[PDB]
């Protein structure tokens, strides 16, 4: 009954945990499609595979998820020509996609596009009928001078502006996993989380009813499965424990 299995590609995979690149093969010793998400407005499938690689996972390229594959396939199926508020790093996960004369506003971390003239146009496109894509809406991140504005702020700004809401596209939005899962062309219900982060990863999943599996490895502390509700399905020690449950109990 277990057909997918999803995996956080940042503090569940690496910090390379320990018997990672084991477990994987492992798990791959069954028929279960197995996907590497992350939330990102910056980096390409290509940088995250090469990343991989050198920490010795065997993983291709058709395998990597992220928040703006979810935005692709949205403007797939929107069929909209989006003016891309995205960091110019972003953009070749978007290569073909038509941005000229636009109808729809994608929005991710882009300090250099977040200024007046730029915003004011998208505020623009958004009265015309527009829909608004937030890849997500974090309010702050931690840089190497401290905490500076996410793209929430900005993504807020616009809905504020024109009183409509952005369909946000990232963790831990419904959007993020069945676009994920949408390859194994699976229902949420036969498919498996697992992440470091109890809201983003595991509350998000369990939210569309997938089993969340969470690691105290990354960015976990004590007793954070106490924070959602419900609990998450498992909580465990490391990427390679959830890998023998999910052999053990769902395989
Ligand atoms: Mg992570």
């Amino acid at each position: 009954a277990l057909k997918a299995v999803l995996v956080d590609l940042n503090g569940t995979l690496h910090i390379a945990v320990p018997g990672a690149q084991e477990a994987l093969k492992r798990l791959r010793a069954t028929s279960v499609m197995v996907r590497f998400v992350t939330n990102t407005t910056k980096e390409t499938k290509k940088d995250l595979l090469e990343r991989l690689k050198k920490l010795e996972f065997e993983i291709s390229e058709d395998e990597i998820f992220t928040s703006l594959t979810a935005a692709r396939n949205l403007i797939e199926q929107k069929q909209v020509r989006p003016m891309l508020l995205l960091d110019d790093r972003a953009l070749p996960e978007f290569t073909g996609v038509q941005t000229q004369d636009p109808n729809a506003v994608v929005i991710g971390l882009a300090p250099e596009h977040f200024h007046y003239q730029l915003l004011n146009q998208a505020f623009r496109l958004l009265l015309d009928g527009a829909p608004l894509i937030a890849i997500h809406k974090a309010r702050y991140y931690k840089r190497k001078d401290g905490l500076a504005l996410g793209p929430g702020p900005f993504v807020t700004a616009l809905e504020y502006a024109t009183d409509t809401k952005a369909m946000v596209v990232g963790k831990p939005e419904k959007t993020f996993f069945l676009e994920a899962l949408r390859d194994a062309d699976c229902a949420p219900e036969e498919a498996v989380m697992i992440g470091d982060d109890c809201r983003d990863d595991v509350d998000g999943a369990q939210n569309i009813g997938m089993l969340g599996i969470l690691v105290k490895t990354g960015k976990y502390k004590a007793a954070d499965e106490e924070k959602i509700n419900p609990p998450p399905y498992l909580t465990c020690e490391s990427f390679p424990h959830a890998v023998d449950h999910i052999l053990q109990h769902l395989l």
